[PDB]
């Protein structure tokens, strides 16, 4: 939908677009970054680098709590009132009614990671802020103070920690932040590539298995089901926050920086902001999610949220926006400061974030078999379980159950395996 007909691998940064002047609008869901005291960089920092080479492109942030809500009910408004926002939820096969194409998905490939991510039908609509995985925050005082010197590795090794914990030591074990449903919803992120070690799971396995969520006989502490265990445990064995309707993310970082969180289960993303919300940032660590697959750790890299362009927004706008999210790429160095992989397709490097991964395989999911692009997408739908897709409610129907013992762990993945087997059947 480019109005402009300048694409992400046309533009070089000083040369392309420099006649323009346009004010254009980012949309996003990092809230702490709009703020005077984000304990880091925060957007304007960013935006003023930006404006040293692109002086008459100004750049306006709007932030949103409940991104995932928010993003969704703008996209509906259907106007001009952003030119860039994170990607919410989204189908692939809808991308091209609301963003603009950044260009053929194998041009894209040669200049970001994860091109086909964002993408549908060889055209790219999204760029990442940055490559993710998901694993455990955790302080490691609190991890010495009770006695854990090597950091658990399976779920059972992980209950024990947290046993541990609450024995000897006053830390929270681990914190659930139930009341925000993304928060909850994140332990999706752990099902695929992190449980499995199968690159192909997601896409390729997942719709064409009517159980996905049974537990594993072969090997019982791998697969979906010991993930959702995992949770099930920590609160059913008197792991978690005393109560859970009442928990609070932003506290909660400062909790996890003066260890009265020991661990929170986050995405990568999450360590330099409990790293900085206090002044114990070297007892604020990233452990690999506790799963391990014939002796090896696997975490699955998938990006950030992604960075969409607007079609309604005029051609001006449209491409001020693609040299805008050009320069967040190869330029703003987000990824170094956010606990990021570098989107730059061929950058190497890689933040201290992940120095407990240095046996991990970090492997991106494969994409669906050639021609069920949508197969998984329509299953998640009519499933309505929402894998991956910001329904944390499912998840905090767990904890609920968890710590009311009205069902086991087992009777709730045999449930989704009954709503997501009639899902596979229908399409
Ligand atoms: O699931 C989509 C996407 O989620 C990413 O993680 C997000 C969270 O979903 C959430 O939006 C979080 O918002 C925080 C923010 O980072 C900061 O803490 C602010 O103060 O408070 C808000 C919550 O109100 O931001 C992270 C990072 O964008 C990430 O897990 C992706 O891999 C995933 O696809």
């Amino acid at each position: 939908n480019n109005k402009a007909g300048v694409t992400y691998p046309e533009i070089k940064l000083g040369e392309t677009g420099k006649d323009l002047k346009a004010t254009i609008t980012f949309f996003n869901g990092r809230t702490d970054m709009g703020l005077a005291s984000y304990p880091g960089k925060n957007w304007d920092a960013y935006i003023k680098e930006f404006n040293a080479m692109y002086p008459n492109i100004t750049v306006k942030v709007q932030t949103d709590s409940n991104y995932a809500d928010s993003a969704l009910t703008r996209l509906q408004a259907n106007n001009d009132s952003w030119d860039i926002m994170m990607i919410p939820a989204v189908d692939r096969s809808e991308f091209s009614n609301y963003f603009v194409s950044y260009g053929k998905t194998e041009d894209m490939d040669k200049e970001i990671k994860l091109a086909n991510e964002k993408a549908y039908d060889g055209q790219t609509y999204g760029v990442a802020t940055d490559g993710q995985t998901s694993g455990v925050v955790y302080n490691a005082k609190v991890f010495k103070e009770a006695g854990i010197n090597e950091l658990p590795k399976t779920p059972e090794e992980f209950q024990a920690a947290l046993k541990a914990i609450k024995e000897k030591t006053k830390a929270v074990p681990l914190y659930t932040n139930f009341a925000e449903e993304w928060a909850m919803g994140a332990w999706d992120q752990y099902i695929g590539g992190n449980a499995t070690g199968d690159p192909k799971f997601m896409n390729q396995i997942m719709p064409h298995d009517k159980t996905p969520f049974a537990k594993d006989d072969k090997a019982p502490d791998t697969h979906p089901y010991a993930v959702y265990k995992t949770l099930y445990d920590a609160v059913a064995n008197g792991y978690t926050e005393e109560d859970y309707s009442t928990t609070d993310w932003e506290s909660s970082k400062g909790k996890m920086n003066n260890g009265e969180i020991a661990t929170m289960v986050l995405g990568a993303w999450a360590v330099p902001q409990m790293k900085q919300a206090g002044e114990h940032a070297d007892d604020v660590q990233y452990m690999p999610f506790p799963i391990t697959v014939d002796g090896k750790q696997y975490a699955t890299l998938a990006g950030n949220y992604s960075m969409g362009i607007n079609k309604n927004s005029d051609k001006d706008r449209q491409e001020a926006a693609m040299i805008f999210v050009k320069w967040m790429t190869e330029k703003s160095g987000y990824s170094k400061n956010e606990g990021g992989i570098p989107i730059v397709k061929n950058d190497d490097s890689y933040p201290d974030t992940y120095e407990h991964f240095k046996d991990v395989e970090l492997i991106v999911d494969a994409p669906a078999k050639e021609g069920e692009e949508d197969l998984f997408a329509d299953i998640n739908s009519d499933s309505e379980l929402g894998i991956n897709n910001g329904n944390g409610k499912k998840i905090q129907d767990i904890v609920v159950d968890a710590a009311n013992k009205t069902k086991t762990i087992d009777q709730i993945m045999g449930e989704w395996d009954q709503k997501w087997g009639k899902a596979v059947e229908s399409e």
